[PDB]
């Protein structure tokens, strides 16, 4: 039905006036994108991008609610790319960092050994740190990509997927969550295979790099199964006409997010699912 339901019965998100929309907090970076993104290729693959609107005096993106076609969805996040943070976040971190204290806690909680012996007497990480571990103990470095999150329209959620990294491991979840039903299965597929020939022939997909972005997994129990490209809060231009292949292995300087090699990985596993 809708994603405001499911935050009621479970905050950058706000229900919109209209049937069948939802709003989402502005962002520069992000309305730039959605904005070129309903000119180019990629078009079909993400939310309906209708306009800003103010609401309590605060602008908000209009945004397609995508559980609007289903009849009490299950919804998978799944974060895309082996890097996690801009280029230009490492560059803070030496010229200037904010020790961020909440971001220690999580890692001595999942790693007790993880954390340096400065980083305990700081009791505090840099951004860039924090978010390269998190990459290393989940399936991020090696695949491409990571399960966040699974929501259901009761209300249930899990974000318990920090240690997920294998390829089994990242299969189990996926095994889990469609519950057996082939068709939502075969239709995710069907999607994922369409989605990558969108992506290797797209104007913007070529001349952005994609940090931070998901892909949201949307199923029911009629069957229906979409998939759609979300979060552009951290995907910018490439300088002068550079562009990427988003596959080759990221070397700061380079920019490459590895958001293909994702791809590759997560169409490979839910095609292994399906010969089980
Ligand atoms: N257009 C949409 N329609 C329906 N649900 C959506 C839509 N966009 C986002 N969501 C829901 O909100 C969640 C968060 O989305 P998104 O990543 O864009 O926001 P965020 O505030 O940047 O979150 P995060 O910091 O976790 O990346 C999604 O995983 C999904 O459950
Ligand atoms: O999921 P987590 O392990 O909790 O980490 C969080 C997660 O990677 C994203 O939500 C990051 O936001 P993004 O950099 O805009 O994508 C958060 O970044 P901050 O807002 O905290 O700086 C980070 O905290
Ligand atoms: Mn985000």
């Amino acid at each position: 039905g809708s994603h405001m339901s499911w935050v009621q019965l479970a905050g950058s998100f706000k229900a919109a006036g209209t049937s069948g929309l939802i709003l989402k907090r502005c962002s520069e970076p992000e309305r730039y994108c959605l904005a070129r993104l309903m000119a180019d290729a990629l078009r079909g693959c993400v939310p309906a991008f209708h306009g800003v609107v103010e609401r309590d005096g605060e602008s908000y993106l209009q945004l397609q609610d995508l559980l609007d076609g289903f009849d009490g969805p299950c919804v998978l996040d799944c974060k895309m790319g082996v890097r996690t943070y801009l280029e230009e976040e490492l560059t803070k971190a030496r010229e200037r960092p904010k020790l961020r204290k909440d971001m220690y806690k999580k890692m001595l909680a999942v790693d007790p050994e993880a954390p340096t012996e400065e980083e305990h007497a700081q009791r505090a990480v840099t951004k860039p740190r924090y978010m390269q571990w998190r990459e290393g103990i989940s399936s991020s470095t090696t695949l491409g990509f990571r399960i966040e999150g699974i929501k259901k329209a009761d209300g249930s959620c899990s974000t318990d997927f920090k240690t997920t990294r294998s390829r089994e491991q990242v299969l189990r979840v996926f095994e889990e969550f469609v519950q057996g039903d082939e068709e939502v299965l075969r239709r995710y597929l069907n999607r994922l295979q369409q989605i990558r020939d969108t992506l290797e022939v797209s104007e913007f997909f070529r001349r952005h790099e994609v940090i931070g972005s998901s892909l949201l997994f949307v199923h029911d129990h009629c069957h229906r199964a979409g998939v759609w490209l979300i979060d552009f809060g951290k995907t910018t231009p490439l300088p002068d006409g550079q562009i990427l292949d988003h596959r080759r292995p990221w070397e700061e300087g380079n920019r490459e997010d590895g958001y293909l090699l994702g791809l590759d990985n997560l169409i490979g596993i839910l095609a292994s699912l399906a010969e089980r």
